[PDB]
């Protein structure tokens, strides 16, 4: 039960979990809270909150932070399939961190 454990975790606007639920489960795994943007893994956001594009959301894309819906915890806690499976379906966003070690400065 270590899913979470390897990564931070930032979660902006309502989810289907709630306040007692959420932040219980997410910690249960291992999940942590982050505070700030970047530092964070994937972000637990609906597509609806990014379909507004707000300035939150911006902060979140300039961050380079891949957005994930917050199903993803149910589906880790139920299911134990591969981590890059259930992100490639998941995953409402195609940003954060797409390369690791690559130089594409000038």
């Amino acid at each position: 039960m270590k899913p979470l454990s390897n990564m931070k975790i930032l979660t902006l606007g309502k989810l289907s979990q709630n306040k007692d639920e959420a932040k219980a489960m997410i910690e249960k795994l291992g999940g942590k809270l982050t505070g700030s943007a970047n530092k964070a893994s994937l972000c637990i956001s609906t597509k609806k909150e990014v379909e507004k594009m707000s300035k939150k959301m911006e902060e979140v894309k300039a961050a380079n932070v891949r957005v994930v819906c917050e199903d993803f915890l149910q589906d880790v806690s139920a299911s134990a399939k591969s981590l890059q499976e259930l992100l490639s379906a998941h995953s409402l966003s195609s940003w954060g961190a797409e390369v690791k070690h690559h130089h594409h400065h000038h």
